[PDB]
Formats: structure tokens, sequence, C-alpha cells
């Protein structure tokens, strides 16, 4: 009973957090095996984030300029390289707490947990999603750079995000663990506006299924729709277009509740057209889109 | 930038989760030093949760009937005792992963993180609050019993909650780590209705301060109120009465923003009287009450 915005247990990732200092800039690194991953802007001063030439700035840095501290003990840096917008710091010691891991690049609409860190130390964990405009709506102050986003499948941590930047609009931009930014963002102190933040339609439907499973059924109606009819309404409300792939992924939720995906689309169509009318669904007064269909099944079944 | 429902990093608590089996019932235990804490209903069959006499049921149980497994290794039970609604299982081995810890009994309005577990294994972490009716709005399926609620101050885990029961209304009831239930709930399969779920006024005000700090200011008005005037409105909307202790605790948030607590009370009074009018505050279309003033400061300052 109950449905919550739930993050993955963060222990496996906590054992990987380290502090990286270069010059006067300090941020977080991720220590997996004998490599520490961190944003390449650790080599910049605030006075040079305006137009950095990372390759030129890196020439003035040696292994001994990267101060890596895991807890209260210093790691010896024996190599360094830049891969896209991340630095890979080869250290002389393999992290004994390295979990089974993968580096994955996620698609918009996919959710992940963030272990927010400052000075290599974890402050909190929250669940968020890669927005359709490739931003994330996080909670990150200065110094949170290098904090990572991840998913867990039994004992394997799939790292998908590394935090780099806050846009002037208070939304967040970062890279996958290969250093490639999600979206068109660059690691520069220049105005970069985000595109339309559309709603993740398949996730809203998954969350409506979760609501039915937990007793919130007031929004269920006597109607049905088609993918093309639904999508006309989705376009009008800045919702992502629903495809047959999305319908397929909602299959298990549809099978569990006995509510056809297109009937749930009609319920969502009425919610968009009429609003909530002062009512709530799973404690929310707006349509939640940061639960994937997989998250709903996982939480509703008790996967560990 | 950004404000999220954030849980504490769960690693310290993950290292304490074990599985406890008695007969055919399996739930979670908390292993701290050489003692495993778990709900006493682990000794019950579903056929006897209707009217259990725990003292009589416990007479038929010996140390060897409590199967305690930490990961894939079995702990030897050398003693057992019942303290209120929890069982304390003395094991022959101190948990090497025991963090610095305390057992605290929280007041309504206070928030904590829950590490939801099944079969001694963590599934997720979420932030919730002790409701004014002494229930919690969690996410707990059968077998989640023994999952714990906690807070962390640097390296010390203060355990405040152990999950025991779901009420027929889908809300949750549990105990502190001394086995005393929060509220009037008993560990029996009998209908127990919760009281009025009032809104935690001081937490809503703290969250309104967090919204101002992060840029959401549309709700700020030209008005002020008094504690007695505000409380008349709070009574009408099932909000907890605001006291001078609550005003005092909001002092640092008032000092940071330059917004007098009573002026913020007037903003909240208008929000209650007029609603949101289709608008949102920190991504929410309702007034959030599960952030304490301490949570807002901690998150807004980056405490680790
Ligand atoms: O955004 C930054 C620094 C920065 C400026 C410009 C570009 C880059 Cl890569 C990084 N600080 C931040 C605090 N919280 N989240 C991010
Ligand atoms: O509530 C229970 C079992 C129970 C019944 C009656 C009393 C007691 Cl103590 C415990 N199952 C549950 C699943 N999720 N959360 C709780």
């Amino acid at each position: 009973s109950g449905f919550r915005k739930m993050a993955f247990p963060s222990g496996k990732v906590e054992g990987c957090m380290v502090q990286v200092t270069c010059g006067t800039t300090t941020l977080n690194g991720l220590w997996l095996d004998d490599v520490v991953y961190c944003p390449r802007h650790v080599i910049c001063t605030s006075e040079d984030m305006l137009n950095p030439n990372y390759e030129d700035l890196l020439i003035r840095k040696s292994n001994h300029n990267f101060l890596v501290q895991a807890g209260n003990v210093q790691l010896r840096v024996i190599g360094h390289s830049m891969q896209n917008c991340v630095l890979k710091l080869k250290v002389d010691t393999a992290n004994p707490k390295t979990p089974k891991y993968k580096f994955v690049r996620i698609q918009p609409g996919q959710t992940f947990s963030v272990l927010a860190c400052y000075n290599g130390s974890p402050s909190g964990v929250y669940q968020c999603a890669m927005r359709p405009n490739f931003t994330i709506k996080g909670s990150f102050l200065n110094g949170s750079c290098g904090s990572v986003g991840f998913n867990i499948d039994y004992d394997c941590v799939s790292f998908c995000y590394m935090h780099h930047m806050e846009l002037p609009t208070g939304v967040h931009a970062g890279t996958d663990l290969e250093g490639n930014f999600y979206g068109p963002f660059v690691d520069r102190q220049t105005a970069q506006a985000a595109g339309t933040d559309t709603t993740i339609t398949v996730n809203v439907l998954a969350w409506l299924y979760a609501a039915v499973i937990n007793g919130d059924r007031w929004f269920l109606n006597r109607f049905t729709t088609t993918l093309n009819d639904f999508n006309l309404v989705a376009m009008k409300y800045n919702y992502e277009p629903l495809t047959q792939d999305h319908v397929d992924i909602l299959g298990p939720l549809s099978a569990q509740t006995g509510i056809a995906v297109l009937d749930m689309c009609a319920s969502l169509k009425e919610l968009l057209q009429n609003g909530m009318n002062g009512r709530t669904i799973l404690g929310s007064a707006l349509l939640e889109d940061e639960f994937t269909p997989f998250d709903v099944v996982r939480q509703c079944s008790g996967v560990t």
C-alpha cells in the first residue's frame, strides 16, 4: 500500500564518492576501480569558465595538481586524460568498494537516482528524470558537480549521469560517464536556454496505473480513445506523443489492472481537458511524470 | 538551485539490514552491535494476527527458531527478549558495519528517511514525516515490516521508526526502536482508524521559505497577520496551530530571506483562502508539509 517517489538505496554509490581538487576548485569524483571520473571544469577558475579552452588549460596541469581524497585518505594520481567533458584520473589504488557497474547513456523520459554530494561527501538522495529537453530538475548547489545519477539492477550500478552545470533557469545539465552532455549543453558560463519541457506521457500513464493499484480510481471514466486522437490532445498540452512502443511497455500494468492502455489514455485525456477539480491522485494535485512503467512495477511488486 | 524531496544517503542503514524468519513468517531486522531488532509479530502466523497473545506465543519459541540471515550468512541467536512490540535477538557476532547510532522517539511533524526492505534486502529510500495522527504515508508491501526510519547527523544514525503495519486506509503505523507504537495503534489485525490528518503548518512555511530561496515568489503578498488571526484560518483548513516555538524555529529562514514569519503566514493564509489558481510552487500544485525548517536549511546550504 502507498506509492512514493523512491530512490535506489545509495550505499554502493556512496562508497565511490571522492573529493577532487585542482588549484582552488573542489568538486566530486566517482572512484571505480583505479580511475576517478570528474567534470573537466575542475581545472577552471571562475574567471575562466566564460570561454575555457580545456585542452590548453589541461596542458598546465600535471598528475600532482589533482588532489584526490577518499574519506580522509589521499589517493596517488598516476595518470590523467580528458574524455569529452570528463577527466579520468588514474590512481594507484583500485577502490575496494567498487560495485559491479556499467556506464549507460539514458534516453529522455528515463528516471534515475542522484546522490547529491559536496566535498566528496553525500548529503542526500533523490529520484529524478531526464527531461525531454535533456535537462534534469535537481537540487544542486555550487560544489555539487561530479555528483552522479544511477540505476541499480540487483547488484549492478548503471551510472547514467554526472552533474556539471546549472542553467540560469535553475534547471540542471550534465553528461553521461563518457563525458558527453545530455542535450545541446556545453560546459561554459554562457547563457544556454532549455527547450520546451514537455510531459512524459508514458510515465504519467504508468503513474495513473500505480494510482489504480493503490486505490485512487476517481479519474477512471467510461471512455476510450485511439493513439491518433489521444496524441492530438497530447500535442495541445505539451505532452510527448504516445507511440505503440509506449503502449507495449504499459502492457504488464494494463494486464495487472485489467484497464486497456487506450482506456487509460482516455482517462488522461479527460484529466488534461478538465483538470483535477481540487482533487488529488497519489497525494499529488498535478500529473506526475517521473515514474517510468518499470518503476511502477518494481515498486508495486517489491523488487530488491 | 532546485529543491527536492531528499532522503538521507542510505548506506549506513543498508549495512544493518538482515532477514529474520520465525516459522513461516519472514520480515526485516535491524542489526546494531550484537542485537537484531525486529517486529514481534514475526512469531505470528496470519491465522493468529487477529487476537495474538504475544507473551504466550513467545513461550513456544527458542533461540534456534529465529533464523537471522545477513546477506547470505546465518547469524547464531544466543538470546531473545520482547521489549514492547519489538523482539531483540542477541546474536553471537557484533555487526562490523554498525554505524554510530541512537534510538530516538520523534514528534509529529518531524521528517525521516525510510529504507524500504524485503527479505533483508533494500529496495528503495524515500523521505516521509510522522503525521499529526501518528501514521506515516509510506510505500510498504507485505514483508516490508522491520524496515526502519532514520535521520543522520554527520556520522550518527538516529533510528526513529520501525515499520509494523498497514491500516485498511493504506496508511502506515509503526514503533520507535524501543517497540512503542507511535499513536494509539496496536500490532493486531483489527480495524484501527486513523484520526484527522492535519497539515504540518510549520513545515508548509519552511517549504514556502525554500520556494522564495529558489525563485518561486508569486505567492508573496503585501499582507501580514498575527498568530491568533493566522490560527483561526489554520483551524478552518485542518492545519496544525502555529505557536511561538514554530515562529522561533523559522527564525533562520526568516533571517536569510528578510521575510518576517508573520508576513509568510499571511501569504499562506491567502494561499489557503484562494488556492493556487492553476499555479505551482516548487513543482507542486499543493502545499507541501513534509519538509521541516531544519530540512530546508540543510538542503539549501549543502550539509553533508
Ligand atoms: O553550474 C555551475 C558551475 C558551472 C558554470 C558554467 C559551466 C559549468 Cl560546466 C559549470 N555550478 C552549479 C551549482 N550547482 N549546479 C551547478
Ligand atoms: O500490516 C501488515 C501485517 C500486519 C497485520 C496486522 C498487524 C500487524 Cl502488526 C501487521 N502488513 C503490511 C504490509 N505492508 N505494511 C504492512
